[PDB]
């Protein structure tokens, strides 16, 4: 590789929904006006990565998943104003643009240009980027960055630093910067409150040093890994709690802790159950839960219009509710100034083709975010 | 009145659900320890009130229902300086005390001294003050408003404008304040906005008024009364629409009107399927559903964690996030200076007595609000 015509490069392509990687010869076709096709550095396993390999995310299959990650680049497209290669950039799967009532919209986040809410599986014309056998394989969301390079619009790829730590700073192309938003943005934590946080993963940890910044009094962790409750009280989190532990029904507890409820919960596992056991347990007339996680599909929630009725506000939100092409950089100067750290989170760095261990760290248990380096 | 200890009189009792209130002769007993006795001027029958004869708002029985209603005091008891006799008075059902967390928070309106989260026949003592028969009759939230004379709690009242019309402002006690105060305070309707509402009758009629104030360009209102369409554009509306007249769900036909979706949809109806149909109806991204109705018992509704993960926000409220004793007053005080508008909302002022007609007026279409002088 590198070029202006085909590069033939290696890449993990999962052919069939609960198997694992298959670490492959793809062949990345140049960019097609106003893309930037991007060579590969480092990458993060994510769960909503995992979440394609069962399918409790469906996008068309065959694809090279990978969505959260950084890399420099070398060809652009006709057009291309925002990126000039040599540039280190980072990936967006919610794009921005310029139009949209949403992109134009003070409160927004969620481009209508995105491939998140009814997945096409490919570039933003229909077509691919990506051929192995002599197949295309389908790209995912729209970064598909389990490859040695891929090929990204011109409206979802961010550009960074130049002295940026990119095998650092690759957890802002998605895991902390959706959980760090979602506390500071989305629900917009009071200085002084009560926070609970299910689930104390990745984008879960960030969610609880996102609270710790907006002041946050107290801030408790529920996770059924009491293995996970250390690198939290070490992010700044105050009071730990392992629903296993306990007899009678954890939103009580939670709930006879802070008594009458917390200000603020997340739920950042996304499970129907815990999305409505975190809305129970905050405060009838005033609390404000929100839903970061990401459910197994067309899945319903058996809630209670009442538990709302008395004053709680109910969110979600994709990222940090975080613009995407004007947040991501700005979220970097950042790290690089020392306004948070990436650090603790990161619990491995495995070589790529281990990316089979990688996954299986996560989901097979304790070993919150490894990365993959390229 | 001759007060100080024990009156009878004309009260319309509910002995049972689903039967016609009987307009028993009630004795009613002096105000105790803080409280105050007040002879009623007007009420107004909220279908709240049309809810407990159902089955679909439990709170126990035999009861004297009402809770929207404006009256003068009688008597006032001991370590009291509120409320003093023969002085307008405004009952609330959903109290202060300046005690509780709720009432120290400045957004909560939910107070956590109230009878409708755990109905209970009240009396913050635990007691009485309505005996019809030999039988002690209970009180509907911390009031009932259908008799002659009800003695209420000092928590749950209110001192009012002095030269100010109890037969215009009992509809401040409930019908204008929620429509208004979800729409302007819970919602925070803005301008240029498209606000739809759902229920174009009592209350969904003040909330086409925030709307209109919070100064919006487009009031969609959806009811099955094609009949109630003009009070809907005189009081606010644009357009009206009618789910009947459609073979497409009233979801779509309404997400490209605003094509896109609105931006504040409301619901004032207690229908559990139109609770969703609203959460749907809002931008994916940024929109807000203020369930304002109140639903059947305990039962639940079904949807996917995703109408709200892509952004919308889903809150609630009762009142209309209005704390109780600061407002009513300020609020009737805002009518004379002819600063909103009360009478499109008035269609048939009643004698009591004349209430079991007043009930078969609404459950027909023939009225809005049906006004009880005494
Ligand atoms: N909204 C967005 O844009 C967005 C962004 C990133 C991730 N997500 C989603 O949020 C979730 C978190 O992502 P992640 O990478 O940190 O996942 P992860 O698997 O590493 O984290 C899951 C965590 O939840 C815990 N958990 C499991 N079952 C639990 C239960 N019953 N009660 C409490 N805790 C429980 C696990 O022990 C673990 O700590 C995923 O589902 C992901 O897809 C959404
Ligand atoms: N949250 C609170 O504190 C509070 C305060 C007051 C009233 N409420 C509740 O709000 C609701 C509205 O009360 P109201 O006094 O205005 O009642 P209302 O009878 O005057 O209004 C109901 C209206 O909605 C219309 N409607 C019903 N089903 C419909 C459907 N499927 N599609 C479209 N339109 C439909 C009906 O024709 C009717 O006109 C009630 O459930 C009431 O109990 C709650
Ligand atoms: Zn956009
Ligand atoms: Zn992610
Ligand atoms: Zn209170
Ligand atoms: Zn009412």
């Amino acid at each position: 590789s590198t070029a202006g015509k085909v590069i033939k490069c290696k890449a993990a392509v999962l052919w069939e929904e609960k198997k694992p990687f298959s670490i492959e010869e793809v062949e990345v076709a140049p960019p097609k006006a106003h893309e930037v096709r991007i060579k590969m550095v480092a990458t993060g396993i994510c769960r909503s990565d995992d979440h394609v390999v069962s399918g409790t995310l469906v996008t068309p299959l065959p694809v090279i998943a990978g969505h959260e990650a950084a890399g420099i680049v070398e060809s652009i497209g006709e057009g291309v104003t925002t990126v000039r290669p040599g540039d280190k950039v980072i990936p967006l799967f919610t794009p921005q643009c310029g139009k949209c009532r949403v992109c134009k919209h003070p409160e927004g986040n969620f481009c209508l240009k995105n491939d998140l809410s009814m997945p096409r599986g490919t570039m933003q014309d229909g077509t691919s980027r990506f051929t192995c056998r002599g197949k295309p394989i389908h790209h995912f969301l729209g970064t598909s960055t389990f490859s040695q390079y891929t090929v990204v619009d011109e409206i979802s790829v961010a550009k960074i630093d130049a002295a940026s730590p990119l095998e650092k700073v690759c957890l802002i192309g998605c895991g902390f910067s959706t959980g760090y938003g979602s506390a500071v943005k989305v629900a917009k934590v009071t200085q002084g409150s009560t926070c609970a946080v299910f689930g104390l993963g990745g984008v879960g940890l960030s969610v609880i040093m996102g609270c710790k910044a907006a002041g946050a009094a107290r801030i408790i962790g529920v996770d059924i890994n009491k293995d996970k409750f250390a690198k939290a009280k070490e992010v700044g989190a105050t009071e730990c709690v392992n629903p296993q532990d306990y007899k009678k029904p954890i939103q009580e507890v939670l709930t006879e802790m802070s008594n009458g409820g917390v200000d603020f919960s997340f739920e950042v596992i996304g499970r129907l159950d815990t999305m409505v056991t975190a809305l129970s347990c905050c405060q009838e007339a005033y609390g404000v839960s929100v839903i970061v996680g990401v459910p197994p599909d067309s899945q319903n929630l058996s809630m209670n219009p009442m538990l709302l009725l008395s004053g709680r506000t109910w969110k979600g939100a994709i990222f940090g509710g975080f613009k995407s092409k004007d947040s991501v950089p700005k979220l970097v100067a950042d790290f690089m100034a020392k306004k948070f750290a990436l650090d603790p989170l990161i619990t491995h760095v495995l070589p790529f083709e281990k990316i089979n261990e990688g996954f299986d760290l996560l989901r097979s248990g304790e070993s919150i975010r490894t990365i993959l380096t390229f």
